């Protein structure tokens, strides 16, 4: 996150860090009690590692009572994603066994209604992502509040000229900014998760470039045949 501040701890229970081999790759949230929503691109380079969910976290390195890494049992990348298109850019994650709640672990619910997110709406967006141009790694939790950007400003030539599909969703990205390792965490607006920062390498900060967020209602017969699959 770029021109956020620290988060309070555990204030966001539904946060999840997907890591490689204990590394921080991805955000994700926790929506169900077993699964965690993140974006399609965070397993690419996960091939000969472990992939684990980081649950109750606030520092990615300290102990903290409610901090449990759960094992993956198994991860579901979206059918039609594919490398170099951030088209249907999720990645669904079954935890080992059910997560255990309270009051820094628990799933956000997530919006079913496929409508937009009116523009201007200020959504709420945390993770470990880099927090300066050099990919300063933070040991905790940043967040950040950005304005939905309305999608015809979005899809100008000046922006992302067209790319901007109805599944997507964009944020400003003045300073404020979510950034590389933010990608996969939850986008929430009104107290409901909205968006998924999607997992293409995109310039951060820069308000002619906003950044761009899967819309979790345009996939909901996905999200709900997978979290069902068990
Ligand atoms: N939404 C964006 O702005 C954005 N998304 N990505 C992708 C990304 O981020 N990752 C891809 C999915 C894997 C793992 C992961 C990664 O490298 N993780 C990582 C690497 C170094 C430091 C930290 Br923290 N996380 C970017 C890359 C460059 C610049 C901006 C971004």
């Amino acid at each position: 996150i770029l021109g956020g501040r620290e988060a309070e701890a555990h204030a966001r229970p539904y946060m999840a860090s997907v890591q490689l081999n204990g590394a921080h790759l991805c955000g994700g949230v926790l929506v169900a009690e077993q699964w965690v929503l993140s974006a399609a691109h965070c397993l690419e380079d996960a091939a000969d590692g472990k992939v684990q969910v980081l649950l109750g976290a606030h520092s990615l390195s300290q102990p903290e009572p409610s901090k449990r890494l759960y094992d993956v049992l198994r991860a579901v990348p979206h059918p039609d994603s594919q490398p170099d298109t951030i088209d249907h850019d999720l990645l669904l994650l079954q935890l080992s066994e059910k997560a255990t709640l309270g009051p820094a672990v628990r799933p956000l619910p997530w919006q079913r209604v496929d409508r937009d997110v009116a523009p201007g709406t200020l959504c709420d967006v945390a993770g470990w992502g880099i927090v300066n141009h050099a990919g300063r790694r933070p040991d905790s939790l940043q967040h950040v509040l950005l304005p939905v950007l309305d999608r015809a400003t979005c899809n100008r030539r000046t922006h992302h000229d067209g790319a901007i599909t109805e599944r997507l969703m964009c944020a400003e990205s003045n300073r404020r900014d979510s950034c590389k390792g933010d990608s996969g965490g939850p986008l929430v607006c009104g107290g409901v998760l909205e968006g998924v920062v999607t997992s293409g390498s995109r310039v951060c900060g820069n308000r002619k470039k906003p950044g761009i967020y899967t819309r979790v209602a345009s996939y909901a017969a996905w999200i709900d045949s997978v979290l069902a699959s068990a």
